């Protein structure tokens, strides 16, 4: 009950781990974070593990953060998406508003908004839950 599963991919380990810090005390022990350091790390957590939250980084060697959101529109319980990245890139954006990203977060991101995201997103996946009647 209640649990929901956040995964956080970042190639940078310090900006990884640093947001893996701060959600882990927002969450204050009710969810469970974990990390994934680039694409293909975390499209193989994502097929084998309910990922209720995805925040990631957008440019990744070889597999972008949106790359791996066009594997997960084509599947069935596809996460919630926050992407985060330190370019204010508006093809990046326009991408991911077409893919159906919750919010784009700027780098440093500043823990008021990471909070105010994961929240919406952690609401987000639960909506999406009740429509299985
Ligand atoms: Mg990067």
């Amino acid at each position: 009950m209640h649990e929901k599963t956040i995964l956080v991919v970042d190639d940078e380990p310090r900006a990884r781990e640093g947001m893996k810090r701060l959600l882990e005390k927002w969450a204050s022990g009710k969810h469970r974070i974990i990390t994934a350091a680039n694409g293909q790390e975390a499209l193989d957590i994502l097929r084998q593990e309910r990922v209720h939250v995805l925040l990631t980084d957008i440019r990744m060697p070889e597999i972008t953060g949106l790359d791996v959101l066009e594997e997960m529109r084509e599947k069935d319980d596809s996460p919630a998406v926050i992407l985060i990245s330190a370019y204010p890139d508006f093809d990046y954006a326009q991408k991911a508003i077409s893919l159906g990203v919750l919010n784009y977060l700027l780098k440093p991101v500043k823990k008021s908004e990471l909070f105010e995201a994961v929240e919406k997103a952690i609401h987000v996946s639960e909506q999406k839950e009740r429509e299985r009647v």
